[PDB]
């Protein structure tokens, strides 16, 4: 079974050894349970700092996105280096390169690809290219809520929903490209807290707090 | 300053020497008028044919898009080879590669980059990266109409509109499938809006009048970013 | 052991799903019988079409050949994508790249390399580099005929011959570089109909209609 | 002439629009005065943060250096993007790539190359490969002091010294590779405060506060 | 006007900087006279030393050619490094890469490309791709002779001949691919002594001992 | 376990078949004993020859090193081609590329990377990146001596020493090589390449060699 894990950039902002460790464990563990794993890393606050500074000097939007992409790639190298023998030792820069890299039978870690999208879209593209039926989005909230839970207090986690529900809820988590891709290739998305990465197998069994998004 | 020309795949389906001859001429005329030019080529019926066959054997959507991309790149090599000394002799395979290639001060010709988008999105990205204020979409209709002019008769060509208008004209008509025919896709519109790029939709049959079109003195549609 | 299969461009001109299905099937068959397979695809009518148009506008012969090479590569991607996990996911652009790609232990699919030759020469080069003792040319024709079966009716098939017989017959199929390479490295060439890709194992035993060309 | 500017990673830690801006004008100015410019960017606090976290999870020293190198490249992209038409739009990853990139006649911006050295060593190697006779180290101090001015109060700036003096002062500013290279190729090094980049032409004339290091 | 210059590997066997100095001189002579120059270097005795040793341990013919190609590339780097600012600083490894490298408007130096041919064939391909109407073969003999002048003593130089004559004379210098290419693209070939490289302009004007081969 | 074997350029200057056949058999000996092997080849006399000529025409030091690097790469291709199926068929040009190449589970053969260092420094970098605990330097001398045995008569072989001893002796291994083996605690064995036939015995400490302990 092939699975893709998107790791929120916020995971890297914590500057917390435990995050990396728990991720390392989780990949080792998925492997032992017969999964091939691809990982996509977000840009986080590093991306936002570089983007903000570049924007203030008039750097255009393409190049701003590219700085965000390089920040995401820095996080990809960190993860890749933490996996040593498990991972193919190259961070692909495009979907085309990911396909080549995935051919080596090992874990592949990637950052961004192209301006105008997020790393959630990259995770979807990479899930599609690897025939992964499940994309896990490991982020800093427990699942999908009615509204953004870091604005709105007492908002309820939605354990099971569709991509058409999600679109309405979102009007970052998943961008338009990500949703288009998971819909056309019928990829199931699980949104979970990265804190619960130590419990990843239980989440895939549906035993633990998460949101499951069905493609329609 | 800089301009991007998207050339519809349908231009290549015609298999006509005059098409290439006239594109070639227009580029020279743009250069001689002080423009740097980037060119994006569509995949056309070659793309569709490969996509259809691959889809019949169960090949997934990512790989279908890639076949479409490789068909577009074949057209890009044709165009690039027709330009000889004017062009940097490399077809970039990503936006990042385009930026590097654009650095050589010559014409750059590209095809597709990534699954889930069209060559119009590529042309928008490449316009954004080259600080082109104008993207020209040279296609097999004279401009933008209220509805598809190859489906609906005596709809009127819309000479000047906004991206908001275009979004409504094109809304609800587009499939997520590899090989879908589009004018401008969602990524293309997002990009031209965020970077304030004006889009001119014209017939490639009038590439011989490319300067007059830029001056607003020939049949075309001008789309203003909002 | 290692075998190279050249697939005529005419195979791709048929725009027939059943062809790909049998190629796919014939390669899994070879793998299951202990063969490592490399595949070279021809440019076919797409190549001739681009070449003709480019030639009309005065494009030089190097660039015409390159357009034919890119058309061949488009067919290589199609075949590579049809093989999914069996193939290393990269189409090598040179013999040097083929050697690197072959190092991954998987099926490698290539198109052309260099102006002034055909994809048959590429297949020979790739046979030589992979220590393949046999090169199979799967074409639109049953074998080597006394002359061109496209043009002449009732001409007969030569089940067996040498590389100088072939040169004399030819002065398509195999070009000068292809013959020089198979002669210097003593590679046997089997010419067969791509329809018969199903009996590829029977053809290799010598138990189906084909022409075997011995290197001298 | 050709000149190389090393920009301390501390320049990027300031998260200050002013810094990038003043650097932008300095290259434009150097260009207008007939200089070809190469730029090498340090990794700064981003590099330190990634290295510290990776070290805590047992990542080996090669990979720690590589994280520092990727952080320095992120800063190189920022600078390169700020220069737009003036710069060749590729960040070289080795000295060999730098030499190819430098061939385009434009500004080249680089980060790190190889574990076991600093970006000062990169700036030296790049100065040597570009036949630059002057390397400017633009850092967060006015020049070379008797001892580290960020530690030792009341220490005096040394306006003119040799590479053997510097070696004794240091026993990072310049590492062993950097010193070896500037000695063997007789490259003069100017240490200056990056805050005075606005005044860069006056520094090259010797008419502003700086330290000039002569190769011996 | 574009011209290609093939420099015999024997030029590099001589182990003398006077040869490089004259070649270097020759290229400035050509540039200053309005020529764009491409250079192809032979492998010489280094290639022969590696091929012989590899052949003794049973290394196959593809790989023997590749060792010869790498030897030719070492000579290409030497020449390219001797040209400094005049040359684009990349040695292309294929015809496709040459075309990209030629796009920079500078001198391009190459070695070999592909097994089964010589550097003369490379020079022809590169002449064809650069629209060069003249290929100069600078070798250790004054021109073309009625037979190999190092094997049969006292034979006459042929100052003016055709490619059909040459193919009869040769039944080294130019291989079958080289001849096919210069014929199809109508490229004139001048065979000269590399000792007379100082007098390339006079040779191009037909005022110095050489053989001119006309394509038929 | 992972091991790196640095082969002196002098090995390639000798021009005899046995050398290659006997390197070839060692790695197959090492592989069969459970080792993953990386190999770094020196530039030898080919390097010095190109360097000397280029230096005479005024070519700068960066480009002289690069010519030496290309000569080392030519030796790497020779070795790689002699190993056939055992090796990943790419010579990496940087430490970054080596790491990617090493990911294929096969033998990787490298030459130089970067001006200002030697192929011994490459071997140390590559040992560090592959988590090799042992770097073998197979050279034209039996081990480490109190001083250069070519330049000095009657000197003795030191069977066991530290990296701090070695840098006093050298005032084989360059400064980057020593820094890297010290920071990553890599043991270096210096041996004669003529004894590549008894490489397993050398690793067990059962033949003539010098072992250098990192301090
Ligand atoms: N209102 C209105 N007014 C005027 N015309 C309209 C209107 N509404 C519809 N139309 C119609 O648009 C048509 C013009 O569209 P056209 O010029 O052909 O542009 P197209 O792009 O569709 C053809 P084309 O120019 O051939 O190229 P594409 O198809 O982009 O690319 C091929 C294929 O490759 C894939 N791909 C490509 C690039 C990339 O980065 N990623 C990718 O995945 C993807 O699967 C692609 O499908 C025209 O005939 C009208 O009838
Ligand atoms: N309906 C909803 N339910 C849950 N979370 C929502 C939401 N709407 C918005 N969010 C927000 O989505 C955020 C997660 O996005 P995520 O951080 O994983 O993407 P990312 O990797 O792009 C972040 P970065 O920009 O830092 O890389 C949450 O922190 C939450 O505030
Ligand atoms: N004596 C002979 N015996 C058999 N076939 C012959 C022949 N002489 C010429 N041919 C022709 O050679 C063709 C086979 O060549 P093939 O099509 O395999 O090469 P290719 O892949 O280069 C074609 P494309 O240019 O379409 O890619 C047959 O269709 C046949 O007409
Ligand atoms: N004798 C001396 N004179 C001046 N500065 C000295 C010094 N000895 C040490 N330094 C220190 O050198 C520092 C500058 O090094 P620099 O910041 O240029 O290297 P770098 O780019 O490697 C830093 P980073 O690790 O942030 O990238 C100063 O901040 C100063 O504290
Ligand atoms: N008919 C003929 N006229 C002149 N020279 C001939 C010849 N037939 C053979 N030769 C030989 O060809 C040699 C020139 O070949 P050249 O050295 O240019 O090719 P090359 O670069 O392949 C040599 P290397 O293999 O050393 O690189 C001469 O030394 C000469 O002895
Ligand atoms: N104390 C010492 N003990 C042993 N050898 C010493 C030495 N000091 C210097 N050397 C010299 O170093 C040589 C070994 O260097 P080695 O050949 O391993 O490096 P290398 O591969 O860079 C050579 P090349 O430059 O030819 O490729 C010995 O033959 C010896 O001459
Ligand atoms: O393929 C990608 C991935 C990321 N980004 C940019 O990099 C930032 C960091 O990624 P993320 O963590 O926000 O998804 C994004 O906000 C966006 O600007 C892209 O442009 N394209
Ligand atoms: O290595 C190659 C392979 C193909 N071709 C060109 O591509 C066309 C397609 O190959 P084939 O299928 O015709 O052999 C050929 O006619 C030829 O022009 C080359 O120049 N070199
Ligand atoms: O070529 C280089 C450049 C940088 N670094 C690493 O990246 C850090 C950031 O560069 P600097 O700003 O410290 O020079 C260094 O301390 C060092 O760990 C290297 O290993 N090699
Ligand atoms: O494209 C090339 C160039 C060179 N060689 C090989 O390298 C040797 C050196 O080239 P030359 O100087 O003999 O032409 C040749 O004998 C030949 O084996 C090739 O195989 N292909
Ligand atoms: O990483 C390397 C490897 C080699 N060399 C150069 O190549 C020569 C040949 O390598 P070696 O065999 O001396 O180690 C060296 O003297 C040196 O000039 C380098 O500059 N860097
Ligand atoms: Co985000
Ligand atoms: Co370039
Ligand atoms: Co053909
Ligand atoms: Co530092
Ligand atoms: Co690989
Ligand atoms: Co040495
Ligand atoms: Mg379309
Ligand atoms: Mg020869």
């Amino acid at each position: 079974m092939n699975i893709i894990l998107k790791i929120s950039g916020k995971f890297f902002d914590e500057d917390n050894v435990d995050n990396l460790i728990v991720l390392r464990q989780s990949i080792k563990e998925l492997a032992d349970n017969g999964f091939r794993v691809g990982i996509v890393t977000g840009g986080g606050s590093t991306a936002r700092r570089y983007i903000k500074l570049a924007r203030e000097i008039g750097i255009g939007e393409a190049y701003l996105d590219l700085l965000g992409i390089w920040a995401s790639r820095l996080n990809a190298y960190l993860v890749m280096f933490s996996l040593q023998d498990l991972a193919y030792m190259h961070v692909p820069q495009s979907l085309e390169e990911f396909i080549q890299d995935w051919s080596h039978g090992k874990v592949v870690v990637t950052g961004g690809f192209q301006p105008g999208q997020s790393t959630a879209a990259v995770a979807a593209l990479v899930a599609e290219a690897s025939s992964s039926k499940t994309l896990v989005v490991a982020t800093n909230v427990d699942g999908v809520y009615e509204k953004d839970p870091r604005i709105y207090a007492d908002v309820k986690l939605i354990p099971h929903l569709t991509t058409q529900d999600l679109r309405k809820i979102l009007e970052e988590l998943l961008d338009p490209l990500a949703i288009k891709i998971v819909e056309r290739s019928k990829i199931r998305v699980i949104v979970m807290n990265y804190r619960k990465l130590n419990r990843i197998i239980d989440i895939l069994k549906g035993e633990e707090v998460s949101s499951i998004i069905e493609p329609v």
